[PDB]
């Protein structure tokens, strides 16, 4: 009966009635996008109304639309239609992606750059990848893709070792059209393989480790009710998935004694991008937004027990829309379970004679995802102690171009004439917070260093200094790691038992924002990226960064124009945006497939609680 | 056979017999260090020959003396007095810490104090801390003890909830004076108890926990072989143990193929200080050394099976030297396991039709100590993919005072009228490096933003540089977490197959560095502590950042004194120290006892594999 509930095969069978019997959805319409509304803020509200949001795409060439259903009444909300040269054009269809491989094979100017390299042009992969907005007056209003080529050897090889450098090609995938295609001169294609399981490359496989066998003899501490609300350890929320956003927590709450607390009512990566730095006319147009244009939830992984979840595992098998609008399950395609995390406290008392240890331990909420050449793993992590912490583990294979002779700033070298372009992966956290219920306000803490002199004389103090943030005009905040800077989010109506307003710190990991130059394409695109937090008054409608359509969409969306409303933020219904991401400049031990390396964040209590909260653990 | 074994009871034993013999070990006498060295530089070095260095006190007022000697023939090796005013005191003896509670107990002054606090002196316990070296000239040359006082309200009470401020004392442990009771007025002493272990304080224990088992069915993947030395996953080393530094990792070295390559020659945490930041005189002295004053092998705990380390666990128990030269056995003083580490590498590509997972693992050696209030943890980590991670766990209890009535800048409020001073817990590790052996240099590596213009007309270039540390002058190093900067530690005449320099690369946590002012005296002793990394040119005489004897130096020690030689760095025996830790302003939820919070460091291969080294893990 909860409002959060996953979405079932019949609520998306439903709302493929529905739209068809408005006559939104004939057989010329493809969904691009459908998900769950959350409800308005309202306790209560309706009894029940599940509502969900259609991006509606047209094969013919009309406008499309976005369109509310309720799937409760049987009713179209609202239908309007996008004009999208101007608001953005709707995201990538995935059979999109395979028009773009075949259009190619049959343009003459394609066949004539493929026969210069003596390559046969059955034997060449494109990779279809966003456009993005450059100078190219023709794409305005039309829905492109741009080509990468790159060579599969036979059909088991690994293609990404083969990049077809200097050359690029763009398709308009709704008129079926190559618009151009640019040859910037023959690049040799780089001719080792990369085929990770090929006992040539491998060698003999390793006899020397052995079993680790974890298992929970008595089942899982964790309980699931509703099909994804999770009770565990204290910690109650709920666990939703939409299709673009990935894995959602909802009403993240923590059970103090006889109250159950709220902390974040609603957390999610709202963005991701990756953004090349290579000035290659043939790939400086190059910036996935893998959320607001693929959508990530979208090529969620199906997760195999005992290789890719270990332990005593409880999957969640969400349900998506396909481009029919019928129901799809990603099978096992969230994995639960909880994992020992070493000793959580510890002391050994010389003058009372007490030895004290107990152990940690957390719940972890995963998914992953493949796009392309890329595989992301997305994992939510609560502790006993009243941490909430965000890990993104990357891995996948790395984009491959030429390696010039005689070297590059912008590209490393792997294997003989193969490079790898310096990128960024940078995501955006969308905290909804809700410390104690919704009055809420960060605040800015930096260390104070202090000056030897009077109160001073022995010039040992140090201090810190905290600052509200009250308009969203000052909420756009940068790191600063020397300084040991954080934010926190406070109540200032709901005090601990010292008389100070409860709180969560949020620490950053202090890793580099966005390196384009501010003028650029992308830095306009992606202006998140740019800053590590931003602050703003909640808002039905502000739901990403980057705003609602980011597909060939310029500027104008998004976080800058939120915050120029210059909201109260003082004891508010905020939102905390958090900006972090890996800055990759590929090694050799990258290729030719990547150990995982990580980036995330955390929020600890300060102050939330009147003591530990972990008194109460048992020593077992 | 191996000489970097540990050290057995056996050659203890000896040590005594060789002293004792010699006159060197009198009734008077107190070991206050005793260590086995190191084998001199030398590859080619076949004659064993184990060494012991020792210092050794003087309980009657006799100059101390540092003494080498050889188990192996039975002889001293040299013998040299030391003047303490001038090359510092000899760490605190554990005998010395009763001293002080007790000298204290008859002394008028310090009665008076709390007969006007109403405090019976049955129920007051002292912390015995170190003095470090202040405005009091008649110190110079005496070993002195600073005392705080704790009520105990019964045997099994939490002294530390009960802090008696306002009051300091200082003794001379050796002449056995009261040399000073400073009382600055009255602070009430704070009443509620802090017993965690009391159900009154922790409630109900929890009941909802069920067991996670992990255990090895065939036994662990790593050999243990001369008790001592660990193969693993192709990893081979040297698990050592000293009393000052605790563990020692010797010997790290990779086996690629058919040979095995070094990576560091020795890694230890040589220096740790945790200053406080209050600046009333009660505190404002506060500053534990805890590796070079206390040392913190002699404080390890023995870590209890299924408690403090869980799983298939090897166990080693170094021996050390009590003040009297008897081996004393600390059991179970080590951990060592290997743990499963979730994903290692990821990728289902859609050409090929493979889909390829690989779990990862890594290696701990672990340890714990507890001085006074606080334990650490230390934590060594080698993972499948070349990675190696040094991990700090702070628990304990944290140090406490009166809250002031009107508040404080320098101090936290943890309970109704109880205070936890400002400090921070700052850590020095030195990594005598030997990539590929012993020729190295150290490259800093920036990222290098580009502006929009020729060659890079979209603006979306970014690069990165490289600066070679050429001379010690030049070697002392701050973070820059905006810029991404991290150091290259790499062989200039080791290649890999595309002829660039093998290497590694140190990634930083870019945590605060000292807070002090420049003036202080603790700035003056714990100068390594003000920047982030040093490199310094080996010399077997230069073995800790703060030098030998850091009780009561007056300052200069160590890292300053050695980077003055300015020695050639460029491709030469270099040696890495990094400072890394973590500044605690106390929240309510580190009270009554803390839960771990961490900092670290980790050092991950950079073209050192002519490909990622895990390629021939098996899928399991
Ligand atoms: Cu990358
Ligand atoms: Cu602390
Ligand atoms: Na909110
Ligand atoms: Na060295």
């Amino acid at each position: 009966a909860s409002p959060f509930r996953l979405a079932s095969a019949g609520e998306i069978s439903e709302v493929q009635g529905i739209l068809r019997t408005a006559g939104l959805l004939g057989p010329e319409k493809r969904i691009a996008y459908l998900g769950v509304l959350d409800p308005a803020r309202g306790a209560g509200s309706e009894a029940e109304d599940r509502r969900f949001r259609v991006f509606i795409h047209d094969v013919s060439g009309a406008r499309p639309q976005e369109v509310t259903v309720s799937v409760t009444n049987g009713t179209v909300i609202s239908a309007v239609e996008l004009d999208t040269a101007a608001t953005g054009e709707l995201p990538v269809l995935e059979e999109e992606f395979e028009v773009v491989e075949q259009l190619l094979a049959t343009d003459e100017r394609w066949l004539k750059a493929l026969a210069a390299r003596n390559l046969d042009v059955s034997k060449v992969r494109v990779a279809p990848l966003s456009a993005g907005v450059f100078e190219y007056a023709e794409e305005r209003g039309r829905r492109i893709l741009r080509g990468l080529a790159f060579v599969q050897d036979f059909p088991e090889d690994s293609a990404w070792a083969h990049p077809v450098d200097g050359l690029v090609a763009y398709v308009d995938v709704v008129s079926k059209e190559v618009t151009r295609v640019i040859d910037t001169g023959v690049f040799p294609v780089p001719a080792e393989h990369g085929n990770y399981t090929d006992p040539e490359l491998t060698g003999p496989l390793r006899t020397t480790q052995k079993p680790i066998s974890i298992t929970q003899p008595e089942g899982p501490s964790f309980t699931v009710t509703g099909g994804n609300h999770i009770e565990w350890e204290k910690w109650s929320l709920d666990v939703g998935f939409d299709v673009r956003e990935g894995v959602v927590l909802h009403n993240i709450a923590f059970r103090d004694g006889d109250r159950l607390r709220p902390i974040i009512n609603r957390a999610s990566i709202a963005e991701m991008v990756v953004p090349y730095g290579d000035p290659s006319p043939i790939r400086s147009w190059q910036n996935y937004f893998d959320t607001g244009e693929y959508l990530v939830g979208q090529y969620a992984n199906s997760l195999e027990l005992g290789c890719d979840c270990l332990g005593d595992i409880t999957y969640l098998s969400p349900v998506i829309s396909d481009a029919f609008g019928n129901p799809r399950e990603i099978r096992n395609g969230i994995c639960m379970h909880e994992e020992d995390w070493g000793i959580l406290a510890k002391h050994s008392d010389l003058w009372s004679g007490i030895n004290y240890t107990r152990r940690n331990r957390r719940m972890v909420i995963s998914f992953f995802t493949t796009i392309g050449n890329y595989d992301y793993g997305f994992y939510w992590y609560l502790y006993l102690d009243g941490t909430i912490e965000f890990e993104a583990k990357a891995t996948g294979v790395v984009f491959t171009s030429a390696f010039p002779e005689g070297g590059s700033d912008n590209i490393s070298q792997l294997a003989p004439g193969l490079g790898a372009p310096f990128h960024q992966h940078i995501f955006s956290a969308r905290l909804d917070m809700a410390i104690d219920g919704f009055t809420n306000r960060v605040e800015e803490e930096d260390v104070v260093r202090q000056t030897m002199g009077p109160g001073n004389e022995r010039g040992n103090a140090f201090s810190r200094k905290r600052t509200v943030l009250t308009r969203e005009s000052e909420a756009v905040r940068e790191a600063d790691a020397r300084t040991g800077r954080t934010w926190i989010i406070s109540n200032p109506e709901s005090k601990n038992r010292l008389n100070e307003p409860v709180g969560y710190k949020l620490h950053a990991h202090n890793q580099p924002t966005l390196l384009a130059d501010p003028g650029s394409s992308i830095a306009r695109r992606a202006a998140f990226a740019t800053k590590d937090l931003w602050v703003t008054r909640y808002a039905d409608d502000e739901r990403y960064p980057t705003g609602d359509f980011v597909n060939q969409h310029s500027g104008g969306a998004g976080l800058p124009s939120y915050i120029a409303q210059d909201r109260d933020i003082d004891g508010q219904d905020i939102v905390v945006w958090h900006t972090f991401g890996l800055t990759h400049f590929p090694r050799v031990e990258d290729w030719p497939i990547m150990p995982v390396d990580t980036v995330g964040f955390k929020l600890r209590p300060e102050g939330f609680f009147d003591r530990s909260p972990v008194l109460d653990v048992p020593a077992n």
